[PDB]
């Protein structure tokens, strides 16, 4: 039986997805580039904040100086924390505190895998901190989604084999990190966005320890 599941956050714990959408179409509108839509954004997910920041000034074939890049990663985070700010437990999607504690009475290890520095804040904000056996530090990692590194980062944390892990994703980048690290992904979206070759659900009431197991049992 799998011993170790591995969290990405924004989209699969609560729908931060959408509000980091929101904020990198901001700033790249800010900079006159207005290709940042809802298809183009499939291409941002799980991706960190400064190579989001790239493949949205490389959409637009467009170079800024080293000081201009800075300041325009730090503008776009700064907009996106006063956003979060009223996060709390009522915005934790379908399931996912009820999987957090299924899995806890069964002795099996949750650990995040995300790229947000601010991960712990959310997590706090949500009062589900205390469910969580490690976070895997993303500034800590040397390569960032798709590389595997941050879902072998959290799997090693809790003392599981990646071999012996499911990985929870609703990002294209992710669910590449996820198969190259070893682990078993289960993607939430639709399979338009997400691939029509490994298990996907259409929302995160589906993620239950019933069918986490449903899955591994094949
Ligand atoms: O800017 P932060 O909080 O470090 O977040 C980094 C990345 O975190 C990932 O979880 C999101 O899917 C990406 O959209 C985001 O860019
Ligand atoms: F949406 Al994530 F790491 F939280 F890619
Ligand atoms: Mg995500
Ligand atoms: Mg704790």
């Amino acid at each position: 039986m799998f011993k170790a599941v591995l969290f990405d956050l924004d989209g699969v714990i609560t729908d931060t997805a959408e509000y980091h959408f929101r904020a990198w179409k901001a700033l790249a509108e800010e900079i006159g580039i207005n290709g940042v839509d809802r298809q183009f954004n499939e291409q941002l997910k799980g991706v960190s904040r400064e190579d989001s920041l790239q493949k949205i000034l490389d959409l637009a074939d467009k170079k800024v100086s080293a000081e201009e890049f800075k300041e325009l990663a730090k503008r776009k985070n700064d907009n996106y924390v006063k956003m979060i700010q009223d996060v709390s437990p009522a915005d934790v999607y379908p399931g996912i505190l009820q999987l957090l504690k299924d899995l806890r009475s069964n002795k099996i290890k949750i650990a995040l895998a995300s790229a947000s520095k601010n991960g712990p804040f959310l997590l706090e904000r949500m009062n589900l901190t205390g469910y969580f056996d490690a976070i895997a530090d993303p500034a800590e990692v040397a390569a960032s989604k798709p590389a595997p590194d941050i879902f072998i980062a959290a799997a090693h944390a809790v003392g599981v084999a990646p071999s012996e892990s499911i990985g929870l994703e609703d990002s294209q980048a992710g669910i590449q990190a996820i198969k190259d690290s070893g682990a078993l992904p289960i993607g939430v979206g639709r399979p338009e966005d997400l691939g029509d070759d490994i298990v996907i659900v259409p929302d995160t009431s589906h993620y239950t320890l019933e069918f986490l197991k449903e899955v591994w049992l094949q």
